């Protein structure tokens, strides 16, 4: 066994991770159902067509849904996987509140079925792409891996917590499993080529893609949800990690599995949070554009500040984020300007 | 319209099917026989006997809640008003050994049920939960304000995760009505003696193990600890007569018609019983001596855990009538009439 399955590998973090896997000398097999990825003019998703050009290496790809048991069984019989990196899922928080059953079905049932097939095929090596929203509202900052988990405020976050708990119980029951749960906040930026990046369908949910679309002329003005928080400038402080650093952390996790590590949990991040206005300022600097905004009411449930402590990963995974705020913004801008409408 | 009872061939479900018929509802049961006994015809033996006890028909389909196609066809074939959901895996000790089976049956089965309910406009649910979702007690008796989610095994986690999914569904869609019923250990049996709990592989409470004793199929009960902070030093736990429990599921079903949204109620007698109290009550009911041996505690067991059922009295109009002596008398009658259960 010598392939790495990457579920959801056509998406934002997955496509960057497939690139890093290829550059690191692994042999990926990617599956995706195109729920949130654009089709290319050939078989590959456009993101992965471009990854093949960027790396000079071929991407093995199957269009399939991880909810389809028969397809998943056939996949694991056809390929000999040594590990799985699991990105396939739904991840829009506001959508999760409106459509909880879809989130529980894709995220929970999808992951359970993946685990069941992995077990059946003796593939017991997993990197799970988790979320630091599993810590709930912060009780101390920065959040480290000892901080309590649970008490999530939306179905997305609850789904990620529930999956973590299931994996932890699986590993307790069977000490031959190795699983690395990676917790992080907001992936930002893009591969330095500007050829791939986050390609939101419709009006972006999140700050940075919205700000980039204001800068390019695609959107009127940003809404800033509250400026009366207990933060330096009154706007909320959040944690942003360059997607390339994040992708490299998934490769470091894959290496940790080879140590027969059992169940391990690591935060990934830079260790420093930024306010909404700090991100807007840095995007004006990178883009050379004004980014108008208006301050509106706080959203119910939003906390003043949340950011992660990446010290454990810096020791045990050998991983450090190299790319700071200006690089995140410069790389997002380059993707945006080179691809004003995204992939399509 | 009919009432679907998932897992209705099993212990609590069969008693609830009987109470549905006694209350004037039309039951349809699904079960995969994972943990129930087949009759000599098309019905589970439990349900064949329920038909005799009531004089009424039970409709039954053998199927797995994990089979989406079977569930879709079920909801097209019958017109349901509501669902009472018992189908699941429930042995706490088994869940530690085989967690993925518990998550798959309990989580994926429930999610698929909720999605098919939604797809057919059936938005009224009674979920049979577990008071283990409270975790180790921080105060007693446990009421519905007590913290939840501190669960100590995969079974309890799965029940808590289901509750959270249902709460989020009800938040997203105010037209859903769902009653989540939390309780501890069902015991006893229908007073006919004709139905009860079949022999279990991995019991959650001491009363059958005990019932295997008084009849002579075990030597002595092991008592796990006699040094707890309890009246008599043995652990105090919460036991509800299965007939009272079943009737609480009917009260929950009626509450849905009030367009109650999401509601959560504990069911129980309101008083816990120690191990020695259970042994003494069983000796009284059976007329047999029940030897025991005190052994070390099991790691992680707490001194006492029992629920406050006051809110159910106020909002469901429900109380448990049957105390410990009646639980033991009714268990003993089932055991005497059916020493190996339905088999
Ligand atoms: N983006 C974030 O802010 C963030 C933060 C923390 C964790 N995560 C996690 O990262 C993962 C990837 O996030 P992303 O930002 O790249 O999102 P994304 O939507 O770009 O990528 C997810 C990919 O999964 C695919 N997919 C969805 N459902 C699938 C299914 N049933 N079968 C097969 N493929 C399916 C999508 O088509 C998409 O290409 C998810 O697990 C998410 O929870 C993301
Ligand atoms: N017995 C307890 O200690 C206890 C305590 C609290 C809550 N509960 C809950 O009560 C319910 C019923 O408990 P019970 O004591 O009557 O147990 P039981 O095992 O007698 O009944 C459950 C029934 O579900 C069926 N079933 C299991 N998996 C199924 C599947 N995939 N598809 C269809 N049917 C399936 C079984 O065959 C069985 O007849 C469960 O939801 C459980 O979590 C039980
Ligand atoms: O602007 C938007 C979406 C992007 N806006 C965003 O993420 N802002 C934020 C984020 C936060 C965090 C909570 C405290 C810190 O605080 N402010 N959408 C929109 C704009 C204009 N018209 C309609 C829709
Ligand atoms: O007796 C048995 C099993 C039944 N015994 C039981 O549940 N007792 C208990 C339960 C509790 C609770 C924890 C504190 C309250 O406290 N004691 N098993 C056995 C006997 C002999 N040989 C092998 C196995």
């Amino acid at each position: 066994a010598e392939k790495v399955l990457v579920t959801g590998g056509a998406g934002y973090i997955g496509s960057h991770t497939v690139l890093e896997l290829l550059e690191a000398g692994y042999l990926p097999v990617v599956i995706d159902n195109f729920h949130n990825a654009f089709r290319g003019g050939g078989s590959l998703p456009e993101s992965l067509r471009r990854v093949q050009e960027l790396t000079g290496r071929s991407v093995e790809f199957e269009e399939m849904d991880i909810l389809d048991q028969g397809a998943l069984q056939r996949l694991f019989k056809k390929y000999s996987f040594m590990a799985v990196i699991h990105f396939a899922g739904l991840k829009a928080v506001g959508e999760s509140v409106q459509k909880p059953l879809d989130y529980y079905r894709v995220n929970l049932t999808g992951t359970i079925q993946l685990l069941e097939i992995m077990k059946a095929h003796g593939v017991k090596n997993l990197v799970f792409s988790s979320s630091a929203t599993v810590y709930g509202n912060p009780q101390y900052l920065p959040l480290d891996e000892a901080h309590p988990t649970g008490g999530c405020t939306n179905p997305y976050g609850k789904s990620k917590f529930f999956i973590e708990e299931m994996i932890r119980d699986l590993c307790q029951a069977d000490k031959t499993w190795n699983a690395v749960l990676l917790r992080y906040f907001n992936p930002t930026g893009a591969h330095a080529s500007g050829c791939i990046g986050e390609d939101p369908q419709g009006i972006p949910n999140n700050l940075m893609p919205y700000v980039s679309q204001v800068a390019i002329g695609r959107r009127e003005a940003l809404n800033v949800f509250g400026n009366d928080y207990d933060t330096e400038d009154g706007t909320g402080v959040r944690d942003y990690i360059h997607v390339v650093d994040l992708a490299k952390g998934h490769i470091a996790a894959l290496r940790k599995l080879k140590e027969q590590c059992g169940c391990r949990i690591y935060n990934l991040g830079t260790g420093t949070g930024y306010s909404v206005l700090q991100m807007v300022q840095a995007m004006e600097k990178a883009s050379g554009k004004k980014i108008p905004y208006k301050v509106v009411a706080r959203r119910e449930g939003d906390v003043a500040a949340c950011y992660a402590n990446p010290s454990l990963a810096q020791e045990e995974l050998g991983w450090t984020a190299a790319l700071g705020l200006d690089r995140m913004c410069e790389d997002l801008w380059r993707w945006q300007k080179q691809n004003p409408s995204g992939f399509g």
